């Protein structure tokens, strides 16, 4: 029964990071019948909301959190159609989207713990790479709506996978038996979640200015779109082997094959300002998907080795709440730097070293 609540998670955390990784199609066919912070705030909401979010799981259940979350949510995206003024979508979409979505990913997290304690990382890597799939598909059946559907309609289509998340979220049955500062009194785990934001802020760079760095720099090519399948061939990937390797690896040594990511990780962020050539950043670009996926994937079970499995829900939604505030500065930093030196290899450079410092700061947690 631990597969099908993996197959619940793989569908929350795909169906949610699908519509926000998909969300400039929707609002360019709302331009072709203040727009951009809109989608920062939903995206940023799912984040910033965990340290509360964790709350409700802790006293209400996971089950009972996560369909509440899929529900707020579903009534978001569904009485989005129904708004003509963009002001409604900053609240419908923006932060009552955003809210459902933290309250619906927050649980998908923390009951794949209640089940899996010997191989939770293959648990985690396999809702992963499911996950991925998902994210990998939004944007096609997107573009295949708008072409015959006006936006409205999409969010009503769009409705129907917050829908069923929320009937799939009736299969978290816990079988584990209110500021609870008790799991900061834990130096591994505050050592830990620092590194780790430091990470987030140069994590999300890539994903947001590779584009912008290849269809600047690599003029000669037409046929760009074969990066974004590399990383999608690369980090699903990285999200399953890296599970089962993290199930091999006892202990807070398991940080250490993170540590081991967020270098490259590093590593790889500064190496597309130095590919010369194309074949150069296609492989570059394979081993960042591989981080990418070796980050992704490692985050909860380590979460359950420091702090235990009666305490990870706030573990992980606090961590998501640290991480909040430097998963949304990147990007924008790095289109600061962008404006500001002429060139997207600065912006690449300081994308790099935070993960570096991160990897720094969590080399001694063990
Ligand atoms: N999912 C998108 C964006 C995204 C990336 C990351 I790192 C996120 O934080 C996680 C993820 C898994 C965990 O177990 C924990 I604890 C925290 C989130 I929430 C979203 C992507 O593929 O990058």
């Amino acid at each position: 029964f631990g597969w099908v609540v993996v197959f619940a998670a793989t569908w929350c955390n795909g169906s949610i990071f699908g519509i926000h990784n998909s969300v400039g199609i929707l609002y360019s066919m709302l331009l072709e019948e203040q727009a951009a912070w809109v989608g920062a705030l939903a995206m940023g909401m799912i984040f910033f909301c965990s340290p509360i979010v964790s709350i409700f799981t802790d006293r209400l259940g996971c089950r009972i959190t996560a369909t509440a979350g899929a529900a707020v949510a579903f009534i978001g995206l569904h009485t989005s159609s129904f708004t003509s003024s963009l002001s409604l979508r900053y609240f419908t979409y923006g932060i009552l989207f955003g809210c459902g979505c933290s309250f619906a990913f927050q649980p998908s997290l923390v009951i794949l713990g209640h089940y899996f304690q010997r191989r939770l990382g293959l648990a985690n890597g396999v809702v992963s790479a499911g996950s991925s799939i998902f994210s990998m598909s939004f944007p096609f059946l997107i573009r295949m709506l708008g072409d015959k559907i006006k936006l409205a309609q999409t969010f009503q289509v769009l409705s129907t996978f917050m829908f069923v998340l929320m009937l799939l979220s009736l299969t978290y049955r816990p079988l584990l038996p209110y500021f609870n500062m008790r799991v900061f009194r834990q130096r591994t785990y505050r050592i830990w979640a620092f590194g780790i934001a430091a990470a987030a802020l140069g994590y999300f760079v890539p994903y947001v200015h590779l584009m912008k760095y290849v269809e600047e720099e690599f003029s000669e090519i037409k046929e760009t779109w074969v990066l974004l399948v590399c990383i999608g061939a690369t980090s699903g990937l990285g999200r399953l082997v890296s599970g089962h390797i993290s199930d091999s690896i006892p202990g807070l040594k398991k940080i250490y094959l993170q540590v081991l990511s967020f270098l490259l990780l590093g590593l790889m962020s500064m190496m597309i300002p130095l590919c010369r050539d194309f074949g150069g950043l296609i492989v570059v670009c394979l081993f960042l998907g591989l981080c990418d996926g070796f980050f992704i994937t490692i985050m909860a079970p380590i979460a359950f080795e420091l702090v235990g499995p009666m305490q990870a829900s706030q573990a992980i939604g606090y961590l998501l709440g640290m991480m909040a505030l430097p998963m949304i500065a990147g990007p924008p930093i790095a289109g600061l730097l962008r404006n500001c030196f002429g060139d997207y290899h600065v912006a690449f450079y300081f994308a790099g070293v935070p993960p570096i410092i991160g990897a720094v700061i969590l080399f001694f947690v063990p």
